């Protein structure tokens, strides 16, 4: 069955699950060539693999060298993604392997299915939620680590920093999706919100600023305002009349 806003709560039980997003695997940049002309040039990408309960993020960096001399790159990127995900699962002991892998794009369903045939007990699931994981490259530390890569490599992070010491996984997932949705809606303004009080810093081993509990409330309130203001302007609707569930649907990307 599909993961949707009606059953996503299962992402927080004890059955190990991993989200896999390939949106940032194949990337290009536009620059001016030595002749004064303009062209696209491949740049490093990444496979976003996240455990929503523990916050563990397996960031597989895709180096431009993999595109080198290859054809049908859109196909190669999808199979390359399934290749790396299964290699990761294969390296993990049975007790740490996921019961299910949820793909953010249905196009990844088949390639991954083929590659996971070595693990009969691992279910591959599609989702109706158009999650904001692509915004991952808007998180400076992740973008930089990806950018500096001079060769293939995997880097691990806890996308929830140390939040689980004080809030539940369900609450942490809500905070993360809200942040990523805002980054995706208006990156400039979202980063502005996050960086408006330099006294609140980002630990070397974290991705987000060390906001206190009271500050997170104000931050989440502003991030939500940013998103809903945009929504209201576009659809010409009264934001203050939206139900909590409708707001949640916008954040998670349901429909």
């Amino acid at each position: 069955p599909f993961l949707n806003s009606s059953n996503y709560a299962e992402l927080f039980n004890n059955d190990i699950k991993l989200f896999v997003d390939d949106t940032n695997v194949y990337r290009v940049t536009v620059h001016k060539t030595f002749e004064g002309n303009v062209a696209t040039k491949a740049i490093n990408g990444c496979i976003f693999t996240l455990n929503p309960k523990t916050g563990h993020l397996f960031l597989k960096i895709i180096h431009t060298s993999v595109w080198a001399g290859q054809k049908r790159l859109s196909q190669l990127a999808k199979w390359k993604t399934a290749e790396e995900v299964s290699a990761l699962v294969r390296s993990l002991p049975k007790e740490e392997q996921p019961k299910q892998i949820i793909v953010t794009r249905k196009a990844m369903l088949d390639p991954l299915e083929v590659h996971m045939l070595d693990f009969p007990n691992i279910a591959i699931r599609p989702t109706e939620l158009r999650l904001p994981f692509s915004a991952a490259m808007s998180i400076d530390k992740l973008s930089d680590v990806v950018m500096k890569a001079t060769e293939p490599q995997m880097v691990l992070f806890n996308i929830y920093d140390d939040w689980l010491d004080r809030i539940s996984s369900y609450t942490a997932f809500s905070r993360l999706t809200l942040l990523l949705r805002a980054l995706k809606t208006n990156e400039e303004s979202a980063k502005m919100i996050l960086l408006s009080d330099p006294t609140i810093t980002i630990k070397s081993y974290h991705l987000w600023p060390s906001f206190t509990d009271e500050q997170w409330i104000t931050i989440e309130s502003q991030m939500r305002d940013l998103i809903l203001t945009e929504y209201g302007r576009k659809y010409n609707v009264n934001i203050s009349a939206l139900t909590q569930t409708e707001i949640k649907d916008i954040i998670l990307g349901q429909n």
